[PDB]
């Protein structure tokens, strides 16, 4: 439906201004054959505000892409704050690095290249946590296991956000053949069973396909 | 539409459990001849999570109705925490008081029966602030002025949430003659012009009509 796109433009015209660095991060996707699946401008503003509510000094992100979400959240940090972002595809990591450098965030953002499931245990061994806010936005089948590692890297009060857990309502389909839909359903079931967090799922509409984000606070 | 309602039920089954006090607050509406306009269960859980992220000890609410939103937020408070809620309709205030008593929240929730525009300057005279979180959800035309009073009762980092600021996308109609739509448009314009806060509007779908909430953090 057109109405959600029109209302998103109305909102971003008021409260979703994008500077050159964010517009250049979006423009970088097509040039590198990367999917146009960044958070929307209004979702970026929302993640920035959540980071401010957390008084975030240390943020962990799974799934960098071009660093669009990364720039929004890193801009909530104090100058001595750090965002670690994990990216499997070396092409995406190099594009994201250029975009972070253009944004003047080189000293605040560490891009680690590799599988999230390989790097998360390294972060625990290094004592990189606890993170004030964790954004889970990589491949979807392992969301459930990514959340278990996120808890190992959390403090009481840590906010864990997981993107793309509604998928146009396809999570209602118990017989879905789509691995990302199966991954979201398994993650959502895990969150429903979890005693370590208070959580909800926010349905989200706008310029992107109908979807949702899970928000979880570590008790 | 049906999909948004079905997905809302899926989410509330996982993460939106309502105890007897919440269900009794909902049931009180039809018995009392009150409009069925409480926040949804999943919106209630979201407000509770935001109050936890604020580490709220002092909460202000405009517009109590039967106290449904009030119960969700007051349950985030520590035992020495307080929520002040403003309700113009003495019948609504009496119904909310019974519902708050049933929830065991009598000691922590103060219902003030009168117009918010009359009571807000009383709270300033009393030094009742600052509030960690403010929920604006009363009559719609004066939302703009309620927000100015909310800033007078805020600290740096206060979260201000305003419900019902999208109204099924009717805020796109500059020629709307509906008081609630004009109130939302004027508030949204104020919010886009306001240099005292960082803010967004979240589009919302689910069991209620397509709408949205404004979220603002005081600088
Ligand atoms: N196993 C894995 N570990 C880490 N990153 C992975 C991964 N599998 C996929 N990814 C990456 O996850 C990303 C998902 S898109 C991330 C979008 C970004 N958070 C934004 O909103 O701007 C892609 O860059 C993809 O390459
Ligand atoms: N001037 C005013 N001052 C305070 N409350 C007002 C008001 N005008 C209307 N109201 C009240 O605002 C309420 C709007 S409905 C509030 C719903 C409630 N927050 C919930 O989600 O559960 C009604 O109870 C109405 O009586
Ligand atoms: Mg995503
Ligand atoms: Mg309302």
């Amino acid at each position: 439906n057109q109405i959600f796109e029109s209302v998103d433009h109305y909102i971003s015209d008021l409260l979703g201004y994008e500077d050159d660095a964010l517009l250049a991060a979006t423009n970088s996707l097509a040039e590198a054959g990367m999917p146009a699946i960044s958070v929307s401008p209004n979702q970026g503003k929302f993640l920035q505000l959540l980071a401010q509510l957390c008084q975030a000094k240390n943020i962990l992100e799974l799934g960098t892409l071009a660093g669009y979400s990364t720039i929004w959240m890193a801009r909530a940090l104090p100058k001595n704050g750090r965002l670690i972002t994990l990216e499997y595809d070396p092409k995406h990591a190099a594009v994201a690095q250029k975009n972070i450098d253009r944004a003047g965030l080189t000293s605040q953002v560490q891009i680690r290249t590799g599988k999230a499931i390989d790097i998360l245990p390294q972060l625990v061994e290094e004592g990189a946590g606890p993170f004030d806010m964790i954004f889970i936005d990589a491949d979807k089948p392992p969301y459930t296991e990514y959340f278990q590692w996120a808890l190992r890297l959390s403090r009481p009060g840590t906010l864990i956000v997981a993107d793309n857990v509604i998928r146009d309502g396809k999570v209602l389909d118990e017989n879905s053949t789509e691995p990302a839909v199966q991954g979201a359903r398994r993650f959502n079931a895990m969150l429903g069973a979890n005693t370590a967090v208070d959580a909800t799922i926010l349905q989200m509409v706008g310029v992107k396909e109908y979807d949702g984000m899970a928000l979880a606070i570590v008790k």
